[PDB]
């Protein structure tokens, strides 16, 4: 049992790795794993970084590499025990060591198979959040998203729904590993939690209805999980928001008699500025949408019925 290990910057278990170091994907092996570990941890402490071209096929060179980080890591721990403070604890982790946490986590949970990853992270800068929030994440898949969000933002709660099997399975493991490495690398996350369930039940229809921002990737969706998530959306609360892949209502909707039941009627919706560079499977850049419950539309409409001279211009 030959064996490499990892220091935890913040005292938790030590990661360790058995040689030879397994292979996760035809882009992700355990190799690039610890060295890109240490970088991040390296990243977190200055003092680390200042105390510290490899063959991650040796041994004995990929040993030096960890021997080395694990010493200055001891060193590091020494250090605090003087008059230098400790690496606060209680922080969010970067946009970039979250990236490297995820891609860890995803490693170690999924093993039979992150330009999201960027999207998200835009969404998480322009949707401003607040401890007032509740954020779910309909269809879910593994979780990634919801365990992204809940490292970045305030939010109260965070909830992923995901109805198949198999990514709900892996979810349970992604907790694990990633509550596991956050504790690791000393950083916090919101509170957080990942179910099997199907969005469209009875059960979520009261809960799609009290969130406040509901993130949903609808883009292959059918006519009639659009219309019955509408229907959802229907019940959601002034200031309710809403991200996605493909819009729920007209971007320039004009509200009028045979229309008037329509969602459109109840919500702003706005292009949100894309990420440069991103391109789909399609061929196009990667445009999201964001629409806001907002009743002063229709509120604004049946005023206007009441007002002759406007009655008129419309009629
Ligand atoms: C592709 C989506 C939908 N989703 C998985 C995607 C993983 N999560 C995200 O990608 N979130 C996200 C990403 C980007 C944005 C932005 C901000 C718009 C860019 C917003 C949200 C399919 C999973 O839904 C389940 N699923 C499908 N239907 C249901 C259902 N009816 N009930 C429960 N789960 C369902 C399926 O079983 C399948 O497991």
């Amino acid at each position: 049992k030959l064996e490499l290990r990892l220091k935890s910057p913040v005292g938790a278990e030590p990661a360790v790795y058995p040689w030879p170091l397994p292979v996760y994907d035809k882009h992700h092996d355990a190799a690039h794993e610890i060295i890109e570990t240490i970088r991040w941890v390296c990243e977190e402490i200055p003092d680390l970084k200042l105390a510290m071209d490899y063959d991650t096929k040796s041994f004995e060179s990929m040993q030096r590499l960890c021997d080395k980080y694990n010493r200055a890591i001891d060193s590091i721990h020494q250090l605090w025990k003087g008059t230098t403070q400790p690496m606060k604890l209680n922080t969010r982790p970067s946009t970039g060591l979250l990236r490297h946490i995820l891609q860890q986590v995803y490693n170690h949970s999924v093993t039979d198979p992150e330009t999201s990853f960027d999207l998200v992270a835009q969404m998480i800068d322009e949707i401003k959040m607040t401890d007032d929030d509740l954020f779910v994440d309909l269809g879910s898949g593994v979780g990634q998203v919801v365990l992204q969000v809940a490292a970045a933002t305030n939010c109260k709660h965070h909830y992923g729904v995901e109805k198949a099997d198999i990514p709900a399975k892996y979810a349970e493991t992604m907790d694990r590993e990633f509550r596991k490495w956050m504790k690791w690398y000393g950083k916090k996350h919101a509170e957080y939690t990942l179910e099997r369930g199907d969005f469209l039940s009875e059960e979520w229809r009261e809960r799609i209805a009290n969130t406040s921002v509901i993130f949903v990737n609808n883009f292959a969706f059918g006519p009639e999980v659009d219309h019955q998530l509408k229907e959802r959306f229907a019940n959601m609360k002034e200031g309710g928001r809403i991200v996605s892949s493909k819009p729920f209502a007209p971007l320039n909707f004009r509200i009028n008699s045979r229309n008037l039941s329509d969602i459109g009627t109840i919500m702003r919706v706005v292009e949100l500025s894309p990420l440069k560079g991103s391109v789909s499977w399609t061929g196009k850049p990667v445009s999201y949408y964001l629409h806001t419950i907002d009743r002063t539309i229709l509120e604004n409409y049946f005023s206007s019925l009441k007002n002759p001279k406007l009655r008129e211009e419309q009629e």
